[PDB]
């Protein structure tokens, strides 16, 4: 049975995980960093070994992966970064808290956006404070006009994450390489939905815990052989 | 110039503080060596350097130096390639001995020979060596052929196994236009510098790269330096 480990980063600075941090490159807060440290200790105590790591190009996930690699003394592992594992792009909502989002767009539209799998939020427009910060960021300079989102539905996010799973990660898993993925709520949602064949409604109901190793055991067809499991002490699991 | 290349040599390690030979032993930075890396990163940040790809070894004193630099210059998203071929020189059975144990066991004449010699290796690290399984059986070297895994290295050996990685992996990226950062070690960086500047054995053995300080090369399209290496940082640090 292949082993696959996912880890979702924890808290970012300035409450930005509650502010549609999205493609804004928020760093971990001190608390989010401690979360990653605890997740790494849990992987260390459990003696996990990896052969290759995948992460996004967003520093909060990269720093999570660094903290884990440090904790488990495997800083020498190959690391692969990809925009395709980025957090969902929340468009014009990026950086707003819940109250400000409702104030701007009204409760009705907010409910529609919260429940919809395929309706995107408004695009991030040139007058958004993150517009040039994200869209002109050098790490996206190789993306084509059609690949760099101004905004994403959950469908959009999963659609651009899954090609990287199939094209880069699955081959590593099938060679027997032990994969660690440090990424974001919605990109990990895409992977989990593919793994478990979950429904749109289902995946929108799933809220992956942060800072906690998520262990999958896959059969020869990369199908889970049991439910996802979490690593940690008794209280946190 | 056509190209710019930046090297950085990691700073003090935990085993440096013990004056022990580390070589392939995976010693971490001391707090001071970590601080050094932060200052070097800040120098790169103040100069506004941008990179497209980073190379380092599979040793954490170099990897953590790279990480610290990337953090400082807000380029943690860059691709990073790690290779055993940029590891520190392998000191064979000297690995893990401190200065006194080395002088005690081998005597003044022999230690002087090993220090000055380009191609006389120190004793090999034998299966009964206290760090033999820790290093030679470390799964990170699992894909090395038996010929590739050194039991010891002369400086010549270190340079000879570093330069294939330069030629085959770094040169292509440079000529592709990618701005390279190499975070590595004294002797593997010596291999690179010797090839870049066409230095004699004697000259490369006289060269001692400063630590924690960005070393900048301006290279023409044939990767020939168009001037001497430049250290980045305030006037003080550059002077020292
Ligand atoms: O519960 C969640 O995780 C999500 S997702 C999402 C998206 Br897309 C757009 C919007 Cl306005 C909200 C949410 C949301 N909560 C929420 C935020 C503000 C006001 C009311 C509810
Ligand atoms: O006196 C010298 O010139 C040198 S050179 C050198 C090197 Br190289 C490594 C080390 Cl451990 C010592 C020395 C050393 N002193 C010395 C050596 C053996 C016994 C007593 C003193
Ligand atoms: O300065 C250098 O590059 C080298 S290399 C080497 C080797 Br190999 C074996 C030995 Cl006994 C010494 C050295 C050496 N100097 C040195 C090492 C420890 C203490 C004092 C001086
Ligand atoms: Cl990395």
């Amino acid at each position: 049975a292949y082993k696959l480990v996912l880890i979702r980063h924890g808290e970012s600075a300035w409450n930005l995980e509650n502010r549609f941090s999205g493609w804004y490159d928020a760093d971990l807060s001190p608390a989010g960093h401690e979360e990653a440290k605890r997740g790494g200790q849990a992987l260390r105590d459990a003696g996990y070994e990896f052969d290759i790591c995948f992460t996004s190009v967003q520093k909060r996930a990269i720093r999570t992966l660094w903290t884990v690699l440090d904790a488990i003394d495997q800083m020498w592992l190959p690391v692969v970064r990809t925009w395709r594992l980025n957090e969902r792009h929340y468009g014009g909502l990026t950086g707003l808290n819940k109250a400000e989002t409702a104030a701007k767009h009204g409760e009705a539209q907010v409910k529609i956006w919260r429940r919809s799998y395929d309706v995107p939020p408004p695009p991030m427009e040139p007058d958004h404070p993150f517009y040039s910060n994200i869209s002109k960021d050098r790490r996206y300079a190789d993306l084509t006009e059609d690949q760099l989102p101004s905004c994403e539905s959950l469908k959009d996010t999963i659609a651009r994450a899954l090609p990287f799973w199939n094209e880069e990660i699955v081959p590593q898993i099938k060679e027997g390489k032990r994969v660690l993925i440090a990424a974001h709520g919605n990109s990990l949602r895409g992977i989990v939905k593919h793994l478990e064949g979950l429904s749109e409604e289902a995946i929108m109901e799933l809220n992956l815990p942060t800072g906690i190793p998520i262990v999958y055991e896959l059969d020869k067809n990369l199908k889970p052989i049991k439910p996802m499991q979490f690593l940690g002490d008794e209280e946190t699991v």
